[PDB]
């Protein structure tokens, strides 16, 4: 009867409180992701558990093994009930998931140290002093991975290749490369989450250049699933009665420090 | 076998060529949407027939008589089997047709004759010397109709009221009686349009603070229909490989004047 909701940390989606180590259950989590849970959950009236994500990734195909990982794969074998989290929808998750309409739209986008003399994807890809990479099995590589436009072409066979690797197994390790780099690393990310960062401290970095490409983020469930059907109008109904902007407004701005 | 594909005339998703009186079926028209459905149904395989909505309206529900009018209608009520069209995802209407996830995103935004006095719909709310409106039988004014936010309820207690009538029947005349009303009256209208019109001649609108809500825009298909399921994995691969930011670059700047 409850439903299992899979997700991951990643500031300000999921968050663990200050003070989790004293609570328990879904009580030690906050975040935009945790709010959207806690009102799908009262709207579609279900009880339901935060998990974590065992492995920390969004998901992606081996090519290997062919197996999923991350989130999706949680999904698609079973192991839980719904996903709510910044998972971006795609071709090929959309062939093994089902996803609602988009909670929130955005596109990705260039992190770079402030200072840092790149202002857009054409001129990342058109250099080798700065390097650049994404998130491991995250949806920006494996856009970057299977595009054939032109520039996403080149950048991808630069980051495949570079030496040392400019993939990141999380976004925080991502954030902090970026910090400490002195601006010889760019990172790619989704636009809501460079968004975010650039109103942490210590505000040295910022997004350049306009959105690559524009996805959208939905609550997934495994295909053909019943809840999907409900979920779907409850998120609809939230947006259109502004909840999720009034969730963005809380989570990006009004905690932001720069 | 020839799929039904409603739409509606709209610039620049659905426009008649200059020379169309001498054409006949689909090559009659051109545009963003015409190219869409052009690629959809040959990724897809099939054959359709282009059909303009016969009261040339997007679709609402009839308070008294319940009818859905518009596109929705004709989707409805068996008429046509897609609806490829800048058709925006709405909760009332996702309870009786099916979207496929969003081909494009935008938001509610204001057009002004350039020059007037707003700057967002805080300013046009607590004013009445500039009359402000929507389109009938639209997404646009069900949201007002709807909403309850303050601000959105006090724009839709007046214009629900006001005379002359603030809604218009068609986009067109939307945009040219903010035209002729110098300064006089705002146009509430989806942004994509807004930037579109913004780039036409002769060059006197201008779109005015940031958009009021997110949606997106969607194919449509009856509930439940076996085409849906294929559309909306096509619409998918179309994104990720740039062919609809390729189309909106041609339709909208490739062809602007401003
Ligand atoms: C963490 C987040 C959201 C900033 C992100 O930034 N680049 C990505 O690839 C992702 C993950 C992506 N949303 C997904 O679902 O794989
Ligand atoms: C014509 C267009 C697209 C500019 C528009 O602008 N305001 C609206 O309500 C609509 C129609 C809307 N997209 C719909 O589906 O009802
Ligand atoms: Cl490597
Ligand atoms: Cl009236
Ligand atoms: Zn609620
Ligand atoms: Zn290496
Ligand atoms: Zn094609
Ligand atoms: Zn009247």
């Amino acid at each position: 009867k409850t439903v299992v909701v899979t997700t991951i940390l990643e500031s300000p989606y999921v968050m663990m409180k200050k003070n989790h180590e004293m609570l328990e259950g879904n009580e030690r989590y906050e975040g935009y992701c945790v709010d959207l849970a806690a009102e799908i959950a009262k709207h579609c009236g279900f009880k339901y558990k935060l998990t974590i994500v065992g492995d920390g990734k969004y998901g992606a195909r081996d090519a290997d093994t062919k197996i999923w990982n991350g989130m999706v794969g949680e999904l698609v074998y079973g192991k839980a009930d719904i996903a709510i989290a910044p998972l971006t929808i795609t071709l090929v998750r959309e062939e093994v998931i089902d996803f609602s309409k988009p909670f929130m739209s955005l596109g990705i986008s260039i992190m770079i140290k402030k200072g840092t003399p790149i202002e857009s994807a054409e001129d990342l890809s058109k250099q080798t002093e700065i390097a650049y990479g994404t998130l491991d099995s995250g949806s920006t590589k494996e856009f970057f991975r299977r595009s054939k436009i032109a520039v996403f072409d080149k950048m991808w066979t630069y980051m495949r290749s570079a030496e040392p690797s400019v993939f990141v197994r999380t976004t925080a390790e991502g954030v902090a490369r970026v910090r400490k780099s002195k601006g010889k690393y760019a990172y790619l990310l989704e636009s809501t989450m460079n968004e975010y960062i650039e109103q942490r401290k210590p505000c040295d970095t910022m997004k350049v250049g306009g959105n690559l490409d524009s996805k959208g983020y939905g609550i997934a469930t495994p295909k053909g699933s019943s809840l999907g059907n409900a979920v779907n109008l409850a998120v609809l109904k939230l947006n259109e009665q502004g909840l999720l902007d009034k969730l963005k407004n809380k989570w990006w701005y009004d905690k932001g420090e720069c």
